[PDB]
């Protein structure tokens, strides 16, 4: 089931006129048969901004996040953008949930977008706020302010709070899962927990790769497989490291055994995915992920500092994507927007 024939495009040609409300009828129009696209709510929310329709704006936006449609960045750039002419208290509230926004789904503006934040931040008057564009030093130290970027450790508190959370949305098999249960429970804590599986992706030796290279630094190793690789140089791997292999039926058991072991272990697989709850999470993700990166392996490095758009009130720090430089999903942005008050 589609749109009605054009309606995206007809939306898109009336949002400069005096008939852009016609747009937001036509959106009106598509809601009833579908949900609309992330590219009509940008173009009516541009459209009322463009004629001064801040509430008509911001209840698009909001209807937007409630359909969970992930917003464009340009459609938060927009708000931004006609921010720095806009002085209300109300407005900038609504800015500063667009940055928790992004800190909450750890998310990055791309570079005008951070030009056009800071140049918000910097119209707001009486405020003295300074944007810079700025690295993080291997310290964990802004280049342009001296402060301290949010550490990537979570608090005791934060992983068990985190690690609990995790353990009772997991309650496939349950005979299954108690084995690996007394499996881990019978054990000491794991440093490093590789799914052997999803890492066999990029069969057997290079798993074996892996397995003995990460050996050689003095780490408690779990491998996790399934049956069907028991079906050579396997039983290479189940001598030089502890390893389970379940059913081939996806197994919750990678996020167990590095949890279970403590907030100190890592782990080896593909790109994993309230609001604290999701944040922990993303930190955690962040700061315990091992990434391999592509014929002598070699991790990806992971920092003391977490990259999240964060605030102190009287400092913003927001990472951000630069046109020139194409970020893969594993890695961090190295650029950063710092905003401070005088
Ligand atoms: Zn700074």
């Amino acid at each position: 089931t589609l749109e009605p024939r054009g309606y995206s495009l007809l939306i898109r040609g009336l949002i400069h006129s005096d008939r852009w409300r016609e747009a937001l009828l036509l959106l009106e129009d598509i809601k009833k048969v579908i949900t609309p696209s992330k590219k009509n709510y940008n173009d009516c929310i541009q459209g009322a901004l463009l004629h001064q329709d801040v509430n008509t704006a911001w209840n698009l936006y909001q209807e937007l996040l409630g359909h969970d449609i992930v917003p464009m960045l340009e459609t938060l750039k927009a708000f931004f953008d006609f921010g720095k002419d806009i002085k209300d208290d109300n407005y900038s509230n609504k800015l500063l949930d667009i940055l928790s926004y992004l800190r909450n789904n750890q998310l990055y503006p791309g570079e005008s977008f951070a030009h056009s934040i800071k140049t918000w931040f910097e119209s707001v008057p009486g405020k003295q706020w300074k944007g810079q564009f700025t690295t993080v030093r291997k310290s964990g130290q802004c280049s342009g302010c001296g402060k301290t970027i949010e550490s990537i450790q979570l608090s005791p508190e934060e992983y068990e709070c985190l690690k609990g959370k995790i353990m009772r949305d997991v309650i496939t098999t349950p005979q299954e899962l108690k084995r690996f249960e007394n499996f881990i429970k019978s054990r000491p804590p794991f440093d490093v927990v590789i799914d052997g599986l999803n890492v066999a992706k990029m069969e057997s030796q290079l798993l074996l790769n892996v397995v003995s290279q990460l050996a050689k630094r003095n780490l408690r190793l779990l491998v996790l497989g399934r049956k069907h690789m028991l079906r050579d140089e396997m039983e290479e791997v189940q001598k030089q490291a502890s390893c389970f292999f379940a059913d081939d039926i996806d197994d919750p058991f990678l996020l167990y055994a590095t949890l279970h072991s403590g907030n100190h272990c890592r782990f080896i697989t593909r790109d994993l995915m309230d609001a604290k709850t999701q944040r922990l999470f993303f930190k955690w993700q962040q700061g315990h992920q091992l990434a391999i990166v592509n014929s002598k392996l070699t991790f990806q490095r992971i920092l003391s500092y977490d990259t999240v758009v964060q605030t102190t009130g009287d400092s913003w720090h927001i990472p951000y994507d630069e046109d020139l430089v194409e970020r893969c999903s594993c890695e961090v942005p190295t650029k950063w927007l710092c905003l401070h008050q005088k």
